[PDB]
């Protein structure tokens, strides 16, 4: 049992997780099979050539972040005895110089957030092996440095360098004598303004290209920005990309370009990926001759090049992105127009791979639907931020949001189409005619109040994605949504009335319905009262979150009518009751609880008393979770009521006794969370265990605990994650203490 | 010292707040000259002769929300001088028997009534205002509420008579002439017949609300009459109604409006259609020029279902309204409104207010509202302008004024909230009237303000931004408005760890309120202090001056060293542990209250309140404090109110009121006091951990000793040990 640090097999090697835990220094006690080590996020000062000992076959050492709440003390040469070290992460560590005398073993360095402003042949020359060098974040917006100095030819000795990272730092110029090797160049917010042809000859290798950043579009930037000045863009001269001809990603966002010269792709026929958002180029998107240069162009981005003041009928696309034979994915988000037609997307229309057109955030009145009918692999139709009315980390990209559009889980069905924050006030009659046929579909957040009676999605019958959290919607009438037979997943997540006065009632009985619905969310409904059907019936539904509600006003209604609201969701597995401000269930309400139910979620309530018993009700049952509740005690023979659950979650309750015979035996038991309670120790007296967690227990730390220790040793299969937080509040002497620190 | 209830004199009287404290019977220990007796929300589920024994000089018994209710037939037959008697949500099955003739408000609203017989109040002749709302409503138990003739035709000075949401069918026979205020709304009243209100010829105000209601996206059940039917009033239903102020007849599916109905009625004054379907009589209207004296019209909510009409037709018999103050059309529902749409109300002398809340209006000939003599509020939320190049609560019509009291004073009013201003238009503002007061709240609005955007409507003085993404980095912005004194940007962020730039705040030279709670304030560039000789207040909850304040280089230290003029500041919300110790020195010693609750606090430098002589409340809630100074005198005489309840403070230092002459109420509820060892007003004890042993039962005397001091909640100061005891409140043991 391993101790700071969790350890274990990855791949085919000993890890030690040994990341925040507020260690002030290297631990000595880490396991001898041990080749990765994460320290990171903890209070560590200092590092000298003992602290490693022991341990030479380290092979990566992360030291991110130390210490927290002046930096990290590393002395000279304190890693040039571990002759394996492929992979060194010093970032954020206040360091004001490149360590020296680095070991020339590595392959991977990184040393982004620091205070490092000379780049020294000293620092980094003997590392010939380096592929992965980061020194990004170092200087900028900063009293000192005025500006990164880069010894002349620092790298060139590094002939095995693929990537160099020198982004956010003030360059004002590119360095020269790049290694050949190269075939990743990071240079987003460098001051760098001006782009010579012999700035990137002799990088024949490279296929990723960032000058993001330099010359910003300030304009309502979020972080601190300092743009050219007379708004000038970057200034690329002609020929300075003519020997870049393996380039795959060009990264030009936020440079202030009104024109793109065509020429600087003349030698780039395999250019996949093209980022130009945060610049000036409504103009040359209206013609754009460059578009023409690109036959192999698989990703653009032209988003957020909106003209500030203005705010155009139409928006206008240039014939030439039909030659963009190989795009996949058109990113036009905020360019901010108002009527979009057939014929305005007409060069779109051919592209034979087009799936994603992305057009967020426009504040659109009017779109011509049918257009989509019109291309052969349209997958995502991203429509958020519009106003469609009804019809009768610095390890992140930084300017392209690259996280998916449509959550993976809606668009897996089929087409998928956001119309999430619109004006779609009600569902018009004619809101989705002349669309292709849907599988997926977002309506989140449109003020949205339809009485829903059956007809209103005729048009598009396929669904079976339906987002429709954030409305005010009214399902009253059994017929509503009847009309998608087909509908898997429904969210009515955070549905109310249009007034927000408490005393809405509901009728549930639309989903009674549907052959094969397989998840609906209720959460945050505020539901107290039923009309008419009490019950809620399904054949089909397999997972019903029906947190956020009155459960405890339902259950504790003295005519008993909500006994069996359930009973009837015959195939149910899980269920999450959360958010139901519950202090008891009715003994009989739980036994009419499905008895198909797998995972049962009652945490975050106010729970004092729970019949243990009842759990014989339910044989299937894997996963109970009773965290965040009220609970004073445990039932002292758990085996007798269950011999299927797997997994118990008691953490954040009141229990400060555990039963005799308890865990002896509990059988199937796995997992077992007992942390933040209030156990002050554990009997001998109280298996198939394999997590016991613990932690925020207030342990007293006497010989009486030594118990629990010599059984903790002798059960090293059981994990005990945490240790760290597993903490004697008594008796200080012992206080703050690990519970493994005794003897 | 009352217990348990609290009691204080007003005016001549002396009331006894008896209520939320858990009471299982109606104490005996009760002050003698008590006349207003309030026991609601409690435990209580019996009532007897002596259960108010030796209480004749009572006058209000309110026995609301307890716990059903069990009252013996003749229980307040002893009080001569009982009046009013509130009886609600009792579970009572039937009226109590043998009640006082004396009383002159009763109040059985909530309770299972299913019967009103004369045994139970014919003999109350001087009932005045008599309240059965709510007691046959949705439980099959009672088809329908059974109402004895001429049950009511005895209490001859009956003004007030509510019988609002219980199954009549029918208006009751028999209703006294005395009649001013007739409550029947949800009722089940499909028929009004000319001999229902037959010579009420005092009724000011009539309810039929509800009755065939527009059940359509109604929140709680509802059943139409059978077809979209409209209630059916007889032609002469209120023709002896003259004295009439108050008509209501929202939800009543009414297509139709006969202006007969207001023949002889030349008072009304407010009249309710909302809730209705008459889009249709909106366009024509005869009952629009039998109204000379209504001053509030309500239209509001007649959208036809699937309907989004270009534009909406005003009846020009809408200027036949000659007295009119208010006009309420919410939730019309249509696209554009043209100049000439709103001709007939230009003229129209007294109004004052135009609320088009709810229609989704995309565009507005805005001129318009300068051809208006007498404009105060112009009230255009939740609609789509875009960038231009309980039961006594009101279940329809919602009272709550539609701005906020303290803009709409500076003068004329306009809320464009929620609409589509997603930036700020360079013609968004001209053709608008004087503005004094604008909400230009949740548009999504991420103006890059500039100092030119308000020049139009340069006389605001309240401007409400909140939630939205302003970006006001240049020193210029909103300068224009330089008659500006109230600025609020709560809840403004970057539509994407963003940085502020201040300098705006100085160029201000009447500039009284800033508000920026929620903007999640971490650095200030270039500038770091904030500066003006006007602002009295400023909101800064939800910032991070726990960074500000850790800076390395100090910069942060006079943040607002220079806000001169400032007596509230509000640093709530900050995630503070500690403020360093001149940090805190240099804020305004202008300072009249200063809040620093929700934090982390662990410690508090007490002696630094010398620095602060005009300080009146201190307000330290909500945080980790351990410690109190034993000598508060010597650190301020101003001091008032110090409020540090929710902290670990288990010690109180002796004489530590004494002698801190200057404060008049101090909050220590829910902290760790075990115990209080050896010129105020008020002190919370109540959340605390009190060990009950014989040692300090001394607090308990110097209780005794200082009655002009208030403890409130003191059923909640509560024995944690040695318990038995644990439970017990304070004031019990021996
Ligand atoms: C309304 O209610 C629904 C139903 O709960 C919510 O939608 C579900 O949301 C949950 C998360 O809240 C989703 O669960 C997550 O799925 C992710 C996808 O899993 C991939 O890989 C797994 C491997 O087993 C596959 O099963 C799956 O097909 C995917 O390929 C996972 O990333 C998540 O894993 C979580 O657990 C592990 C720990 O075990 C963590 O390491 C992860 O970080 C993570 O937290 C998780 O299982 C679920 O898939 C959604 N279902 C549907 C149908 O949409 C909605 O969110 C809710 N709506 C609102 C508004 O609240
Ligand atoms: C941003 O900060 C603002 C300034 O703090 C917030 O506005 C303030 O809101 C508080 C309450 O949150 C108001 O105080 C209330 O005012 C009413 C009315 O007071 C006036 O009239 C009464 C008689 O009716 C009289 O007694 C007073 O003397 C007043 O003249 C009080 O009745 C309440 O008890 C309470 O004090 C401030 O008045 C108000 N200031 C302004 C300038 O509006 C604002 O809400 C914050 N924004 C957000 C989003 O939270
Ligand atoms: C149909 O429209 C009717 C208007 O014609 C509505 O009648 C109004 O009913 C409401 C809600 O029950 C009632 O509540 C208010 O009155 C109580 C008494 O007023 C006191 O306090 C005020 C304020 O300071 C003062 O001006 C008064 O003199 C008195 O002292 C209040 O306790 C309560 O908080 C509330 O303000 C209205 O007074 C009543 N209007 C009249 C003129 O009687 C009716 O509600 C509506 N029906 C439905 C179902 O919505
Ligand atoms: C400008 O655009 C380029 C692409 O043209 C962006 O390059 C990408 O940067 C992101 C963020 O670092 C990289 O994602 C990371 O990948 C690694 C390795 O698989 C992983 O360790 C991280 O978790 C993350 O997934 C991405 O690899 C890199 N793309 C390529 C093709 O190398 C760049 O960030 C943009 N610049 C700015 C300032 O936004
Ligand atoms: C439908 O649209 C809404 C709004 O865009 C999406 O909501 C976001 O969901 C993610 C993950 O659930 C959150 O982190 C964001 O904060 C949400 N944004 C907002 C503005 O609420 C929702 O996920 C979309 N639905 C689907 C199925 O993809
Ligand atoms: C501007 O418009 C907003 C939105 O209607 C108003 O916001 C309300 O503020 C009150 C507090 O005063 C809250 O109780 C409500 O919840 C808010 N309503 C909404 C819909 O958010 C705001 O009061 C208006 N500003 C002024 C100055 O009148
Ligand atoms: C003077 O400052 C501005 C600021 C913002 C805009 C915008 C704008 C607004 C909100 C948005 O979400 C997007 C994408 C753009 C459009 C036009 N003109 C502006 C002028
Ligand atoms: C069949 O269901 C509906 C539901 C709602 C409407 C609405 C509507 C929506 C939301 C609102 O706030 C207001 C005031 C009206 C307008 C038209 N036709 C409808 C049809
Ligand atoms: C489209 O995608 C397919 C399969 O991934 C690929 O074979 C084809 O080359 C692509 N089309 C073009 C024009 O590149
Ligand atoms: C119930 O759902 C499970 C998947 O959770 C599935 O294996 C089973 O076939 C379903 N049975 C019915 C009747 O829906
Ligand atoms: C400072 O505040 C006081 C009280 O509100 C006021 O009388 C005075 O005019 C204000 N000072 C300035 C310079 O505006």
């Amino acid at each position: 049992r391993s101790y700071p640090c969790d350890e274990k097999k990855q791949n085919d090697s000993v890890i030690a997780e040994c990341s925040n835990r507020r260690l002030q220094e290297v631990p000595q006690t880490v396991g001898k099979y041990v080749t990765e080590l994460d320290l990171s996020d903890n209070f560590i000062t200092h590092i000298t050539n003992e602290s490693f000992q022991g341990l030479q076959n380290l092979t990566k050492i992360n030291l991110n972040h130390n210490p927290n709440v002046n930096g990290l003390n590393i002395t000279d040469g304190a890693f040039l005895n571990l002759k394996n070290l492929r992979e060194l992460l010093l970032e954020d560590n206040q360091l004001p110089q490149i360590p020296s005398g680095l070991p020339e073993s590595l392959t991977e360095l990184s040393l982004i957030q620091n205070n490092i402003y000379n780049i020294t042949k000293e620092g980094i020359s003997r590392l010939i092996n380096l592929k992965n060098l980061y020194l990004a974040w170092n200087c900028y917006f900063n009293k000192v440095c005025e500006k990164t100095n880069i010894e002349d030819g620092v790298f060139e000795t590094l002939t095995n360098l693929e990537l160099l990272s020198l982004s956010f730092n003030s360059l004002s110029h590119v360095p020269p004598k790049l290694p050949s090797s190269l075939r990743k160049l990071f240079l987003s917010n460098t001051q760098i303004k001006y782009i010579s042809e012999e700035d990137f000859k002799g990088l024949i290798n490279l296929t990723l290209l960032d000058l993001s950043g330099n010359c910003p579009r300030c304009f309502n930037a979020p972080f601190p920005c300092v743009p050219c000045d007379g708004g000038a863009s970057i200034n690329i001269d002609r020929f300075a990309f003519q020997n870049l001809t393996q380039l795959r990603y060009l990264n030009l966002s936020s440079t202030s370009l009104r024109k793109i010269n065509a020429a600087w792709f003349k030698n780039m026929p395999h250019l996949k990926v093209l980022d130009l958002e945060f610049n000036y180029l409504v103009g040359e998107i209206a013609s754009g001759a460059f578009l023409t240069m690109l036959p192999r162009l698989e990703i653009l981005d032209l988003s957020f090049n909106y003209i500030k003041g203005s705010y155009p009928q139409h928006i206008n696309i240039s014939r030439n992105f039909s030659k963009l034979l190989s795009l996949r994915a058109l990113h036009l988000r905020g360019y901010v127009f108002q009527e979009l037609r057939e014929d305005d997307f007409q060069p779109l229309m051919q592209l034979p791979n087009l799936s994603t057109i992305n057009l967020g955030i426009n504040f659109i009145k009017q779109i011509d639907f049918k257009l989509f009918q019109n291309f052969s692999n349209l997958e995502i139709i991203y429509l958020s931020e519009n106003r469609i009315s009804p019809l009768v980390d610095p390890h992140s990209n930084f300017y392209h949001f690259t996280r998916p559009l449509i959550k993976p889980q809606c668009a897996a069905y089929g087409k998928a189409l956001d119309l999430s924050l619109n004006s779609i006030f009600f569902i018009g009659p004619n809101q989705f005619e002349n669309l292709p046929d849907i599988a997926c579909l977002n309506l989140s957040a449109n003020s949205n109040a339809q009485v829903l009676s059956g007809t209103e999605f005729s048009a598009i019958p396929h669904v079976k994605y339906l987002d429709l959290t954030n409305n005010r919607l009214d399902f009253d009438n059994a017929s509503a949504l009847t009309e998608l037979s087909d509908l898997e997943v429904l969210d009515l997540s955070y549905n109310s009335h249009y007034f927000r006065i408490a005393g809405v009632t509901h009728h549930l009985e639309f989903i009674q319905n549907f052959t094969n619905l397989k998840v609906l969310n209720l959460s945050h409904n505020n539901i107290y009262t039923l009309t008419d059907k009490y019950n809620l019936e399904s054949k089909s539904l397999v997972e019903l979150v029906f947190s956020g509600n009155r459960l405890d006003i339902l259950w504790n209604d003295d005519d008993n009518r909500y006994i069996s609201i359930f009973k009837g969701l015959k195939n149910l597995t899980r269920l999450d009751l959360s958010l139901n401000r519950l202090k008891h269930i009715p003994n009989e309400a739980f036994l009419n609880l499905p008895a198909s139910l797998t995972e049962l979620h009652i945490n975050d309530n106010m729970l004092k008393f729970f019949n243990w018993t009842l759990l014989q009700q339910f044989p299937r049952l894997e996963l109970l979770d009773l965290r965040g509740n009220k609970l004073l005690f445990l039932t002292d023979s758990l085996s007798d009521f269950t011999s299927s659950l797997r997994t118990l979650l008691l953490s954040h309750n009141r229990i400060s006794h555990l039963p005799s015979g308890f865990l002896s035996e509990v059988s199937s038991l796995k997992h077992l969370d007992l942390s933040s309670n209030l156990l002050k120790t554990i009997n001998k007296s109280a298996t198939k265990l394999s997590m016991l967690e613990l932690h925020g227990n207030p342990f007293e730390c006497t010989c009486d605990i030594g118990d629990f220790r010599r059984w903790m040793d002798e059960h090293l299969n059981v994990k005990i994650p945490r240790l760290v937080d597993v903490i004697c509040a008594s008796p200080g002497d012992q206080r703050g203490k690990s519970i493994v620190s005794l003897e």
